């Protein structure tokens, strides 16, 4: 499809973040990226105010999120766990360490049967997003490649995504995007020279999809802030500009839709219609 909306959820950018299920029951969004597994290989999660309980060892234990992942999935939504963010608390030393970690993710969050503490109990994520922000690329391609092998053990389709910023190549997930099979790229077109109103470089990303990406069918997403306060710059309130941008980029099989930072912002920002709704509708109208 070229009409999907992806939203990050978990970090409460707007302050007023509601439960994950609240957004899945909205109908404006299709893919939900839980933000974030912010610490690894030694596991640590952070979902701002949305989960506070822990196992004895301090690892988050999130029964409401677990319930909500299942609700979301019954409603046809996909829910991926996003690795990374701005914490500064993750790194792989090498490919072998990252391959071990694939097994860890599978057993902790996927359909793996290896006995592990499960932050989401019997809920099973639909895959993983790589929002690596520390400019260290080691291991992610090996991790993604190993995950693909493990997914065959499961009983549903799994997805891998990455969240580069628009400068190409990306200094954190470039190697991953060039060397692993990735379903979705949620490309950040703001806080950078290549934003929509700057020197918009969608063309470069299209070249990447068509000629570099191991998955030729990878779907590129226009990543935007969900409100004026969701990022320093790059918020687009001009609906004519949104409309013309979508018209330009929807013209290829590589266009997947729009990704938004974050749900709390895109759902609550009204212009008096929720911003996420405005975008969902522009996508379907272009289709």
């Amino acid at each position: 499809a070229n009409t999907n909306i992806a939203v990050y959820w978990g970090q409460n950018s707007a302050g007023t973040q509601e439960s994950l299920a609240t957004y899945c029951e909205s109908s404006d969004a299709d893919i939900f990226l839980l933000s974030f597994l912010n610490q690894f290989p030694t596991l640590g999660l952070n979902f701002a105010n949305a989960c506070s309980d822990t196992f004895s060892d301090g690892l988050l234990h999130c029964t409401q999120i677990a319930e909500d992942i299942e609700t979301c999935q019954s409603l046809g939504k996909k829910v991926l766990l996003s690795l990374g963010g701005a914490s500064g608390s993750y790194l792989f030393s090498d490919d072998s360490q990252a391959e071990t970690f694939a097994q860890t993710l599978w057993d902790t969050f996927g359909e793996g049967t290896g006995a592990s503490e499960r932050p989401f109990d019997s809920a099973v994520v639909d895959g993983f997003d790589f929002d690596i922000e520390n400019n260290n690329e080691v291991g992610y391609s090996a991790l993604a490649t190993k995950l693909r092998t493990l997914f065959a053990e499961g009983t549903k389709q799994y997805y891998l995504s990455a969240a580069p910023q628009c400068p190409y190549p990306d200094a954190s997930v470039g190697d991953l995007l060039e060397n692993a099979d990735i379903d979705f790229a949620f490309i950040q077109f703001y806080n950078n020279y290549c934003s929509v109103s700057g020197q918009f470089n969608w063309d470069t990303w299209l070249t990447y999809a068509q000629t570099v990406s191991p998955n030729k069918n990878i779907k590129l997403f226009l990543g935007l802030p969900g409100s004026a306060s969701a990022a320093g710059s790059g918020y687009i309130s001009d609906t004519s500009l949104l409309e013309s941008t979508i018209a330009d980029i929807a013209s290829s099989s590589s266009f997947g839709g729009i990704a938004l930072w974050d749900a709390s912002q895109a759902f609550s920002n009204e212009l008096g219609e929720p911003y996420v709704e405005i975008l969902k509708n522009l996508l379907t109208s272009a289709s």
